[PDB]
């Protein structure tokens, strides 16, 4: 599991569950092409996205939902998204984590990259 | 002065000085089309980017080039750019300041909205 | 002005105001003694706590009551307050900004150091 | 398990090793009494540090020792050390994870609470 995404909740003081995430690699021609996708458990982490053979050196983007979660709330919102983008593998394969933490006006995302 | 952008470095307690800015507008076939850019100055800030008339409502795209900084420091950091995307005057005009704090593994966005 | 606060709300994106602030310095027997206290106002800033004369070389702790700001929302949260501890001027007199975010399950705080 | 801890370093991507970590309860005449303490693991979680048993209601202090990490690692930091106060189980018992990300001029805590 080369790829794992964890997101949390700043009001409620819980795990995000069944929130969307989308992930693309950029094309030769410069534009986001889709890769793979699913929903966050009630844990709040999304598994198994890729594998080791398929994640290659390149430019990946990861866009969070967290519109439709604040709707689901009934909490208004500011962004329209979370959007994470990074260039993977320059020094060899490793693991990585992104770690979302959410509320309404104001978002952090950290990576946490292993071995 | 209804849009300003304002930069900080989270390991030296310090404004963020030179940092590149691009702003975008979605346009009615869904592309989007450059509004404004800048770069920030010794206060971190970057002032009078669009004035009341032309801030019209939409969707708006805050592009901050963070890796450029970082490198000039002589550090890989991991994030290609940060960048922040809203609704903006669906209720009528009102004044945005755009907030970003800085670390090479991460970062943190805030918006603080203003009835003027 | 050599020590402020800034206090911002991230579920509204507003300024937090009438919020109250005390401020402690450690004395040479190891114990807290009450230096300066005050509230912030609509902007959500308390300026004139201090003086470069009286500022010495020490260890100083801020702690603001967020808790009674949340209660009076109607909302329980889940910390007691929020506390910054540091060591301040020991390399000579500098200019010191202590800034905080508020959730009602989480705090973020950051400082912006200055030589004046 | 009741009560856990876990760190993270924004600097360098990774979890906090060895950074010592202190539990205490507030007495009768406001003061702190020590209660438990350890040590975070190769992953940056401490376990292990009270029951169900003896983690009664009231008030209690966290407070972790993170000057000594950054003068291990040879930077020079802001903060003398990142604390965290609260009231437990006022509406019955709960787990708690106390998560904390750390900056040399800059740190957050959420609380994510279970139950």
């Amino acid at each position: 599991c080369p790829l794992m995404v964890k997101v949390l909740d700043a009001v409620r003081g819980s795990p995000t569950i069944n929130v969307a995430v989308h992930v693309f690699r950029k094309a030769a021609d410069d534009t986001w092409e889709p890769f793979a996708s699913g929903k966050t458990s009630e844990s709040g982490e999304l598994h198994g996205l890729t594998t080791e053979e398929e994640f290659v050196e390149g430019i990946y983007k990861v866009e969070i939902d967290t519109k439709s979660y604040w709707k689901a709330l009934g909490i208004s919102p500011f962004h329209e998204h979370a959007e994470v983008v990074f260039t993977a593998n320059d020094s060899g394969p490793r693991r990585y984590t992104i770690a979302a933490l959410l509320s309404p006006y104001s978002y952090s995302t950290t990576a946490v990259v292993t071995n």
